[PDB]
């Protein structure tokens, strides 16, 4: 074995250095064990830990008249010239800059009544404003103002009463307090959560935020997207819709093509075995690594609602189950970090559901954001399922017909599936709790027609 010896392998070709690795490796690879201070049997430091002494810098300033000049200048042509061509390239969503870093990119009438009169002039004890700003042209005129005014206000109030009298107005009137929400529909709104999300962005060179194909304007989240471009536009935002295999092929075509106007977007199906769209997203994820060629690698962050298959794609990835998946919403709390390449990392995100007052409990129980088991009056719920599927997709399903409306639905289901209590009488809750589970988990097929 004289042959394998250091001192003969350095004839053929610092401290650890050997065959697998040279002294730049060893002292990269020392850093997960460095950081730590040097003390002896006395008591005294050898040496204090990295970025940790204790010494005092004379920290000054040396005078130098540079200090006062102009730092960075342009002329007005090119000042002009490169506002004009980079403003038209920012707003491409399919155009990115290379080497943004060292870019200029920094380089990017009413008046007011309180400075001729005063709080004071205006009222109090002592105002002077005795007449009428503006006071109308004549008699007529005030009167033709006040009675168009009056008709618009009471067109106003009749449209607005439909809402409102009808509504809040009764609700009080009887002493009824509509039920408090359930605080199932406030879930993935955690503060943890969102710190996740924020880390995860932060982290990512490039955003996938994923749509499911059967609802992808319900599961975009718009204010994430505005966040992105506003403070954060260096990174790039791609659309994929998952689960395209529920949906119709037209569907999922008409989809992608309305969404591609805003932003590149790859129809996706996640699985691990039979999977479509794999090639594309990877080719995408490729080039996306051949552009930012001065970074060592680029990071990709999946985000979007709970269970839109972020965890499904990113194993689609690896061929293999790295990441956990489950209907259940909640399944990943934290992110994590999945190397595909040597120069492409991907990022598991917990799932995020942005709050919105117009968000109904109706429709964020039809995202899949909540676990339906949690949910109080499951069947009140179940008319809403009929509002979203075809008759014919339901006879085929459950094997049944002749229901009027969803209270016989339900029955003739729990009858035929033998979902009886105690007594003979049918389990409704249950039954509705499984109905609401299949139109989420896609046993039901549905979709939302795409824009014209
Ligand atoms: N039919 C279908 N189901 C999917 C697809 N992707 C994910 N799922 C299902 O959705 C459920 C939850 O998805 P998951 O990957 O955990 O989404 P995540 O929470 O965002 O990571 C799983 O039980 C999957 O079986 C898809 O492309 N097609
Ligand atoms: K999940
Ligand atoms: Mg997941």
């Amino acid at each position: 074995g004289t042959g394998k010896k250091e001192k003969s392998r350095r004839i053929r070709e610092v401290k650890g250095e050997n065959f697998y690795r040279d002294s730049k490796r060893v002292k990269f690879l020392n850093m997960y064990t460095s950081g730590k201070e040097i003390r002896n049997k006395k008591g005294n430091l050898i040496r204090a830990a990295s970025f940790q002494d204790s010494t005092i810098p004379d920290a000054r300033v040396q005078p130098d008249r540079r200090w006062f000049g102009n730092t960075r200048v342009i002329s007005q042509d090119a000042l002009q010239h490169f506002r004009s061509a980079l403003g038209e390239t920012q707003k491409d969503t399919y155009q990115v800059l290379l080497r943004r870093n060292k870019l200029p990119m920094s380089l990017l009438p009413k008046a007011r009544i309180l400075d001729t009169e005063s709080y004071a002039d205006a009222f109090g004890p002592k105002a002077q404003r005795k007449r009428p700003r503006l006071a109308a042209s004549n008699l007529e005129d005030l009167v033709k103002a006040t009675n168009e005014d009056i008709t618009k206000y009471e067109e106003k109030q009749v449209l607005d009463a439909t809402l409102g009298l009808m509504g809040n107005q009764e609700d009080k009137e009887n002493g009824w307090t509509s039920a408090a929400k359930e605080a199932i529909f406030s879930k993935g709104q955690s503060k943890r959560i969102w710190n996740e999300l924020y880390k995860v962005i932060d982290s990512s060179d490039v955003v996938i935020h994923v749509l499911d194909a059967r609802d992808p304007l319900g599961t975009r989240c718009k204010s994430v997207e505005e966040y992105m471009k506003k403070e954060t536009p260096h990174k790039h935002l791609i659309y994929v819709l998952n689960k395209c295999d529920l949906v119709p092929t037209w569907v999922a075509a008409a989809w992608v093509k309305h969404l591609s106007k805003e932003r590149p977007t790859l129809a996706f199906h996640a699985s691990i075995t039979n999977s479509f769209g794999k090639g594309s997203l990877i080719q995408l994820l490729r080039q996306f690594s051949q552009l930012h060629t001065d970074r060592k690698q680029i990071s990709v962050g999946f985000i979007g609602y709970p269970n839109t298959g972020k965890s499904s794609i990113i194993n689609t990835l690896r061929k293999k189950k790295v990441c956990q998946v489950a209907p259940i919403p909640g399944e990943t709390k934290v992110w994590q970090y999945i190397t595909l390449m040597k120069r492409i990392f991907l990022i598991d995100c917990p799932g995020i559901v942005p709050p919105s007052s117009k968000d109904s409990e109706e429709d964020i129980l039809f995202r899949g954001v909540v676990r339906v088991e949690h949910v109080t009056h499951p069947e009140q719920y179940i008319p809403g399922v009929l509002k979203r599927c075809q008759v014919k997709h339901l006879e085929r399903t459950y094997e049944i017909s002749g229901w009027k409306d969803a209270t016989e639905f339900i029955e003739i289901l729990a009858r035929k599936q033998g979902r009886l209590l105690k007594g003979g009488e049918p389990d409704e809750s249950g039954v509705s709790k499984q109905i609401l589970n299949d139109f989420n988990r896609g046993k039901i097929p549905w979709f939302v027609l795409p824009p014209e």
